[PDB]
């Protein structure tokens, strides 16, 4: 008789409304982990973050964007305002581990560079300070119609992923704290991405 050979494997396009990934924020403690579902309908956002369907997936150049609730028992995104630059967001899929790091917040010029140099490559730091990512704030408040926040190159008119892009991860939630009038946006940039098969999970998980 014969047997299936099992391996870390996943569908190319996540099944609608199903969990296809898991995210961790070590700065928020080891217990902080949420499944990510495909889709951003009310039903999808019920048990945790949902992936915006037309955006990139984890580890991809472009923008991997998710929405999540802010209020409620076990809302995933109530404390995004407490993230600091270089804080890790770890994303697991069935085949891979990705580490994103929160981009510099509100700073510009020399201070932005120095902050970026804390966890990004010197090349990424330059792009963040003076290059294609100069305009991209790690956290800000915006209006519900701000659709370019989830564009492949955030807050631009570039929608198609391109090989020259960094990997971005975007988290969106309501704002202010007990309201849905506005939206909070957080951007983090990809610093690690590698396949499973082996016990090697990112060192970033041990932080905080
Ligand atoms: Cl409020």
């Amino acid at each position: 008789q014969w047997k299936e050979r099992v391996n870390p494997r996943k569908k190319l396009t996540p099944e609608l409304g199903e969990a296809f990934a898991r995210m961790y924020i070590p700065q928020f403690g080891s217990d902080f982990q949420f499944a990510i579902v495909e889709g951003t309908t009310d039903a999808d956002l019920e048990a945790g973050p949902g992936h915006y369907n037309d955006t990139q997936l984890p580890g991809e150049r472009g923008n991997f964007a998710v929405a999540g609730h802010r209020v409620g028992k076990g809302a995933p995104f109530n404390d995004l305002g407490n993230l600091n630059v270089c804080d890790a967001i770890v994303v697991e899929t069935r085949t891979s581990w990705s580490v994103y790091r929160v981009m510099p917040v509100d700073s510009s010029g020399q201070q932005r560079y120095d902050e970026a140099m804390g966890c990004f490559t010197p090349e990424q730091a330059e792009r963040i300070t003076h290059g294609d990512y100069e305009h991209v704030n790690g956290r800000f408040i915006t209006t519900p119609g701000d659709v370019s926040t989830i564009s492949a190159l955030p807050e631009t008119d570039v929608i198609e992923a391109d090989p020259g892009m960094e990997g971005i991860m975007t988290m969106t939630t309501c704002h202010p704290q007990f309201s849905n009038a506005e939206r909070m946006i957080v951007h983090a940039m990809l610093t690690e991405h590698f396949p499973k098969n082996g016990d090697n999970k990112p060192a970033a998980l041990e932080e905080g």
